[PDB]
DNA sequence: CTTTTTTTTT
């Protein structure tokens, strides 16, 4: 029988545990973000101090007061439903042990010497929250009497292979031997799990639908943990971030966390190791045949209607514009074939394609391959011409087929959340997005006749339930992604090809921004929360960015509260505690004589390790000094009298996989145990199985009732964060050794932490996934362009790291590369940081603490140089004795990452004008395409330099040392990866104000009015944001030139027209003067200088023009030049002859460089020649 | 030249 909530009405919700700095630090954060927000905004906040100060302690209080509010807010409303409270961390120990400390809590809190909740209030309270493990799990601890009812109650017993499955897993259950049969029992656990559920849902879904109460209920309840939170029995929920991202099971569906966060409140502890986590679900996503994909979108696009009920309003508009892109696109690339390749160098290897879909490009192909259409063979034939045509090529058909098939998934998550609001004002049971999502991707997909992209719609969905590559967006990394296309022959047939693509749409860091864009609070708990580095970390400058002032910050008043409590938690210095630190360098002649005394009828160490230890030639190398230091540190922690607790953080777990190598080292600590009269036990391959099998209790068990002293091996995977390694104290076995650093005591119980630790370097830094092939290459590629995006690379070294993976590169290479970057060194200072803070985790300490520490370490922590203050003890000492050596002359960051950013902005800027002047040359050409280009120019014009960081054109502007100006060499139809900018080069051409003659061109008469009237700038601000060379050379010194003609040519009583999308940029605009049935064009330039203006490209413009409108007059004006220079008549050869008989018209200025007069005989010609017409 | 373990569904 449920406790109810009625046994709440006598509580005093106003009395509260007096609240330490760090709830404050929760509280005054949040109450501030809902006075400057609104109520239903979602949050970030990052919390990122000392190991060791109590930081989950604090989350776990945070979420029983809001487990006390919420059953105060339902008291009181005695329909609202229940907020849902999330604890997410990596790992299943810190999951398990984070719910067994709240439950702790509950059950032993007090309040001024009495028990804060009686012992229903508490039945009720430990009622609330639940744990959501893997599904194999799950199954595997019901009883079989809860199975068996819930077998029964569904009448899912007579239903064959089922009771076959099932009777085989009790089975398996009954006779559980050694892990042996335990991998087994795991596998057909999750498998028929899977299957039950699956059929428990749709016999739920259907009308027969079985009523759930008394024994039924508590046995689903048991069986699926998440229909309690379904129900509204639970709100709470631990669980890893594997789950949340993939979701749990009701009787009803799958339910994602993530298509739900409005209102919820996520802890997510040690959140900067979530960023790998998210990434290796990011990458397990699908491949698809884009070939296939669009043929098949093309052929049920044609004719297919959706019905014109009330409930499908206005969801086929959504659709129209991509039904016309569908056609176009299937007429111009002749989509009624197949395709295939030809010709040699593409049979033997399958083609490789990859794109950021901006501005990265990188071809496996060594020369460049084309697309022709073969009407007589009716094939599409992947040919490599050995003679630029930019018609037909295979990256153009596979970026455009890209583009079209995430159209289509983003108008199916139009169309979903369009159909939720048509039914919303209809159907007036779940009626919220989540539980309409289902219902409406079946309608759409069914009534298109597209049901075989309904895996793809829920994937897309899956990464996507949280939500352009415009130059007038803001644009990233991070919520564009990366494309990898492979192009081979269809499996079975010798005559097709087929594009499988992989996607990544988005980087862990736009999920994060996502997830709080959709209204979640989340709070960032760790000790390296804002580490500088974008591979084991999110990008905390482009949340900045993002969030705004979404992303709460903490003042300093409270960051020094927080860190006065730390050192008066933690006074290390007045409690007389020493802590020495040693760095091991690699003694093989200590190994020698340990090897030689353990197998002592061998000559050489070399067979000992070749046949003993069982390690070949190629190691040996390696071995010999990893095994060497870690046994100069056990030898002087176990030399070491008053320690007793020691853990050596390796990278390799010890298991029985290296049982030989195990043997040696325990030969080698019982030769030391009986030197030094001591005791020891050693703890192998410490692991995440071994914590859930076994238990970190034992090591702390022998620590409280065993005299002697302990060994423990983990890695870096399992204990570097979050676990809490403590053992209860006895006074008898602990000596006088142990001392109290707390100025006023503050715990119940009395406990220690370790006091030695060895320290290895870890080594495999960059990230990498064993799911597939597919997925290294999606994570290798999306670290590569994480790097360029931060800065730390410049555009040439990625786009050379980006072919040399293409091309195949070695693991070791990959790693090569990555150790030249400081993005390495902080999270090499990142994993030593948290590793360390391992030791800190009590009051009462050893009066000395051993720290032993990889010497191949020291350098990396020479080169420290954040805030101190923040730093914990064992940090402040690493870091210090490291530095002892004195500083080494190391290059800034700000300035390489602001090179390299300069360098990524002119290249973004570069290709992406191309693809706009590409996409403007085309018949017919967009109405967006035509306003964004008007919008650069406009923007361009009116804000030359901005003074923040813009939000909007971010990729026109880079940021220079100096302010409104700066120096840069490189060709601007040339290589974008060999530009430099601001002091690499001393002599080069400028971008500056008076570079471009700004002053001189607006002391004209009518120049002012106009960019007034307009709101042009005429002056240059003076703010580091400065136009790239791209945008100043190509955009904005042409801009100013046709506004300064235009300004005195309507001066002159001229009427200007737009120009008609059909030859659109090819001219600048209309001429119109008195009437004349003829039409005028008009070209303008700034200034004379260089223009690839060739006789050709005149007679093409001719023709192009006179083509679909007749004849017409041309008049080619510059606007700055001499006065002085004649004016000048040309044909339309750009010939010189007779004005009778010349079509162009030739003005060198209008408005003079020396005195800005504008030019009235030009003007005068200009009317007589119309005149004449 | 570098030198692995971790969660989940399948
Ligand atoms: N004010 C407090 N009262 C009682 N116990 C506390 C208090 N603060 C912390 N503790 C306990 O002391 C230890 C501090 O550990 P946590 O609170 O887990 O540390 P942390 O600061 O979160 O560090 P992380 O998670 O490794 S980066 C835990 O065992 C807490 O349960
Ligand atoms: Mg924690």
């Amino acid at each position: 029988m449920n406790v109810s909530i009625e046994e709440f009405t006598h509580f005093d919700f106003q009395l509260v545990p007096e609240p330490s700095p760090l709830d404050l630090v929760i509280t005054e954060s949040l109450k501030n973000h809902i006075e400057v927000n609104g109520v239903k905004s979602g949050a970030l906040l990052p919390l990122p101090f000392q190991t060791g100060i109590g930081k989950t302690y604090t989350a776990l209080n945070f979420l029983l007061q809001q487990m006390l509010e919420q059953v105060r807010s339902e008291l009181k409303e005695e329909k609202k439903s229940k907020r849902l409270l999330y604890y997410v961390t990596d790992s299943v120990d810190n999951v398990v042990s984070a719910k067994a400390d709240l439950l702790k809590l509950i059950e032993k809190q007090t309040v001024k010497g009495e028990p804060r909740f009686t012992l229903e209030q508490q039945e009720y309270l430990k009622a609330q929250i639940v744990h959501l493990p893997n599904q194999s799990e799950q199954l595997l601890q019901c009883s079989d009497a809860v199975l068996n009812d819930v077998l029964i109650g569904f009448n899912l017993n007579a239903e064959r292979d089922v009771q076959a499955e099932w009777s085989a897993i009790s089975g398996l259950r009954r006779h559980a031997s050694n892990p042996e049969v335990k991998i087994s029992l795991n596998r057909q656990a999750g498998y028929f799990y899977r299957n039950l559920i699956d059929r428990l849902q749709k016999k739920q879904k259907g009308a027969d639908r079985v009523l759930l109460s008394g024994s039924l209920l508590a046995s689903v309840e048991t069986l699926l943990p998440g229909e309690k939170i379904r129900n509204g029995s639970a709100h709470v929920a631990f669980l890893t971030t594997s789950k949340f991202l993939k979701g749990f099971h009701n009787t009803r569906s799958r339910y994602s966390p993530l298509r739900d966060l409005s209102g919820a409140v996520l802890i997510i502890d040690e959140i900067d190791k979530q960023n790998q986590v998210i990434l290796s679900e990011l990458c397990k996503q699908q491949a698809q045949d884009l070939i296939w994909a669009i043929r098949t979108l093309r052929a049920n696009f044609r004719d297919h209607q959706l019905e014109s009920s009330p409930r499908y309003d206005k969801i086929e508009d959504l659709f129209e514009p991509l039904r016309e892109r569908l056609e176009e696109f299937g007429t111009n690339w002749n989509l009624a074939f197949a395709f295939n390749t030809e010709g040699a160098n593409l049979n033997e290897r399958p083609v490789r394609l990859f794109s950021d879909r901006s501005f990265t490009h990188v071809s496996s192909a060594t020369h460049k391959l084309s697309l022709k259409s073969d009407f007589l063979r009716r094939k599409n034939l992947i040919f490599s011409d050995e003679k630029i045509e930019k018609h037909g090529l295979l990256t153009r058909f596979v970026n455009e087929a890209d583009v079209i098939y995430q159209w289509f998934l983003g108008t199916m998550r139009k169309a979903v959340f369009q159909y939720w609001e048509n039914v919303r004002g209809l159907e007036i049971e779940n009626r919220s997005l989540e539980g309409t999502f289902q219902e409406a991707v079946q309608s759409l997909l069914t009534h298109f006749n597209l049901q075989e992209f309904e895996s793809a719609v829920y994937e897309s969905f899956d990464t996507r339930g949280l939500r352009a590559n415009k130059l007038s967006s803001s644009k990233s990394y991070h919520h564009t992604g990366l494309k990898l296309v492979e192009v081979a022959h269809n499996q079975g047939t010798r005559d097709t090809v087929n594009c499988k693509a992989s996607f990544l749409n988005t980087s862990p860091s736009g999920v994060l921004a996502d997830m709080v864009d959709a209204g979640a609070v989340i709070l960032g708990i760790s000790a390296t929360a804002r580490a500088d580095t974008v591979i084991h970390n999110f990008d905390f400058k482009y949340l900045n960015e993002r969030l705004g002032n979404k992303l709460l910050s903490l003042s300093r008043e409270q960051k020094q509260r927080v860190n006065n409590y730390y050192h008066s938690r933690r006074n290390y210095k007045d409690n007389g505690v020493v802590l020495t630190v040693k760095y091991l360098n690699s003694r093989d002649a200590f190994l020698d004589a340990l090897l030689e005394e353990y197998k002592p009828e061998a000559r050489s160490s070399h067979f000992i390790l070749n046949h003993y230890l069982g390690i070949a030639e190629s190691e040996q190398a390696f071995v010999r000094s990893w095994l060497s230091k870690l046994l100069a540190s056990i030898k002087a922690f176990i030399s070491s009298p008053d320690n007793r607790y020691m853990l050596s953080l390796l990278n390799r777990t010890l298991d029985t996989t290296r049982q030989n190598i195990n043997d040696f080292i325990q030969f080698c600590c019982d030769k030391w145990a009986k030197e030094f009269n001591v005791k020891t036990k050693t703890f192998f391959g410490v692991n995440a199985d071994w914590m859930r099998l076994v238990g970190y209790d034992e090591i702390s068990k022998h620590l409280n009732t065993e005299l002697g002293k302990v060994v423990v091996f983990s890695t870096y995977a399992s204990m570097g964060a979050g676990k809490n390694p403590d053992y209860a104290v006895n006074l008898a076995l602990e000596g006088e050794s142990l001392i109290s650093v707390a100025d006023v005591t503050y715990s119940t119980q009395l406990r220690s932490d370790i006091d030695s630790i060895y320290l290895e370097k870890p080594t495999q830094l960059l990230l990498s996934d064993d799911y597939s092939h597919t997925a290294n290459q999606l994570c290798q590629f999306h670290q590569i362009l994480s790097l360029q995006e931060n800065g730390e690379l410049s555009p040439k070294s990625a786009e050379n790291w980006c072919r040399q993976q293409l091309m195949g590169m070695s693991r070791e290479r990959s790693l090569q590369q990555y150790h030249q970057t400081s993005d390495y060194q902080s999270a090499v200072r990142k994993y030593i940081e948290q590793a360390v803070g391992r030791a800190g985790r009590t009051s009462l300490k050893r009066k000395q603490i051993l720290l032993f520490v990889d010497s191949g370490l020291k350098e990396i922590l020479a080169e420290e140089s954040r805030d101190p203050s923040l730093f914990s003890h064992e940090y402040v000492a690493l870091v210090n004795k490291a530095k002892s050596a004195g500083k080494s002359i190391v290059e800034d960051r700000a300035v390489r990452r602001l090179f390299n950013l300069a360098q990524r902005n002119n290249k973004d800027g570069m290709l992406s004008i191309k693809a706009l002047v590409h996409r403007l040359h085309n018949q017919p050409a967009s109405k967006s395409d035509i306003q964004e280009w008007q919008d650069i120019r406009t923007q361009l014009l009116r804000y030359p330099t901005v003074a923040f960081q813009p939000e909007r054109f971010n990729r026109l502007y880079l940021q220079s040392m100096t302010k409104g100006y700066y120096r840069y060499q490189g060709n601007l139809d040339g290589d974008p990866n060999s530009f430099e900018f601001f002091d690499r080069v001393p002599y080069g051409d400028m971008v500056s104000e008076e570079d471009c003659s700004l002053a001189t061109l607006v002391q004209n008469q009518y120049v002012r009015p106009w960019f007034e009237r307009k709101g042009f700038a005429c002056s240059w601000q003076k703010e580091a944001n400065v136009m790239t060379p791209i945008m100043f050379t190509n955009i904005y010194k042409g801009a100013l030139g046709e506004q300064a003609v235009e300004a005195v040519l309507t001066a002159f009583d001229f009427t200007f027209e737009e120009v008609p999308n059909s030859i659109y940029e090819r001219f600048d605009n209309r001429v119109i003067f008195a009437g004349i049935e003829q039409p005028i064009w008009l070209d303008s330039k700034y200034w004379k200088h260089e223009g690839n203006e060739s006789s050709e490209g005149y007679s093409s413009k001719i023709a192009l023009v006179e083509e679909e409108f007749g004849p017409s007059k041309f008049i080619y004006v510059n606007a700055l030049g001499d006065t002085s220079k004649p004016i000048r008549y040309l044909n339309s050869c750009f010939v010189e002859t007779s004005p009778q008989l010349a079509k162009v018209i030739e003005i060198p200025a209008l408005i003079d460089d020396s005195n800005a007069d504008t030019n009235r005989t030009a003007v005068q010609e200009l009317i007589k020649w119309l005149h004449h017409s």
